[PDB]
């Protein structure tokens, strides 16, 4: 009941950029995934509007998230539930109040809950280089992001864990097409596509008389779901600076194992994977000033000015990492 206490107290930031994530993932017994999703689930009244039986959401919570890869330094469980935690803080920025449907809250929520499921610890393309069976299933196209939504969606057909089971038919069907536009669209070959694209919106853009974002049609309503869920899986760099260099020691400890594999096979190694030769700190900052801050300030721009904040976050942890370089 003590430790139950105190988590009970960490969860009640959940609502809050720089949710205390590793703490969280401690305190539950490693469940980080299964109870921030429930206690965003409850916050926003989704078994209640879905009809979803608690049993089993926990269930089908505990399975997906027994299916990341504890061995893994990143991608795990407690990766997927900052992304859960991300995407339900982007969800209620004011620009968007209203805007999106208690379904589409489900898909994005849904998508960013299982977006990294059984992750390996390794790149779509050394899984091509490698001859791998997930590259020769998928035809090296989003070979990852496919298997993550096969895996996500095969896990709701077990025992006690279908949570859609009394959504309509067609509630199922639109829910399931919006979960794939979304984890598809987390692959970083469709960055620059997905980053231009949002722009165009934001050059564009039109809002209501409550000042909240106008769109009326699936493309632009989809297309807003993926940049968020893509920025959430790209928020680490915007969180407080504890929580972003614990993020950065894990993808590098990854990025290293990778390489370590790379090494031994003979193949060249890849950028940011030789722990003999890498700049731990030079490749934050490139990593922000090329893809993660043009992302934030144009996801920034579309809700403006609801993000300054994390934006202004991760203005000055970019600033960090360069003053350790000199
Ligand atoms: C974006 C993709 C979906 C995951 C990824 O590759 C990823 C996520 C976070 C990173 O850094 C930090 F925020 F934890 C990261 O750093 C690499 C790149 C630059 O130097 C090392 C890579
Ligand atoms: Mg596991
Ligand atoms: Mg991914
Ligand atoms: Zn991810």
């Amino acid at each position: 009941t003590e430790q139950e206490d105190v988590l009970a107290k960490e969860l009640e930031d959940v609502n809050k950029w720089g949710l205390h994530v590793f703490r969280i993932a401690e305190l539950s017994g490693n469940r980080p995934l299964t109870v921030i999703m429930h206690t965003i689930f409850q916050e926003r009244d989704l078994l209640k509007t879905f009809k979803i039986p608690v049993d089993t959401l926990i269930t089908y919570l505990m399975t997906l998230e027994d299916h990341y890869h504890a061995d893994v330094a990143y991608h795990n469980n407690i990766h997927a539930a900052d992304v859960v935690q991300s995407t339900h803080v982007l969800l209620s920025t004011p620009a968007l109040e209203a805007v999106f449907t208690d379904l589409e809250i489900l898909a994005a929520i849904f998508a960013s809950a299982i977006h990294d499921v059984d992750h390996p610890g390794v790149s779509n393309q050394f899984l091509i280089n490698t001859n791998s069976e997930l590259a020769l299933m998928y035809n090296d196209s989003s070979v990852l992001e496919n298997h993550h939504l096969a895996v996500g969606f095969k896990l709701l057909q077990e025992e006690n864990c279908d949570i859609f089971q009394n959504l309509t038919k067609k509630q199922r069907q639109s829910l399931r097409k919006m979960v794939i536009d979304i984890v598809l669209a987390t692959d970083m070959s469709k960055h620059m596509n997905l980053l231009a694209d949002l722009k165009t919106m934001v050059e564009t853009k039109k809002v209501t008389s409550s000042g909240v974002l106008l769109l009326d049609n699936y493309s632009d309503r989809i297309q807003v779901l993926q940049n968020m869920v893509h920025c959430a899986d790209l928020s680490n760099p915007t969180k407080p600076l504890q929580l972003y260099r614990q993020w950065t020691d894990r993808i590098m400890e990854e990025f290293f194992r990778q390489g370590d594999r790379e090494r031994e096979r003979g193949m060249e190694i890849s950028p940011m994977c030789d722990k003999h030769n890498a700049s731990v700190e030079k490749s934050q900052v490139g990593f922000i000033d090329y893809i993660v801050h043009p992302l934030w300030e144009t996801w920034a721009d579309l809700v403006h000015p609801d993000a300054q904040d994390i934006l202004d976050t991760l203005e000055d942890n970019r600033e960090w990492y360069q003053s350790t370089i000199p």
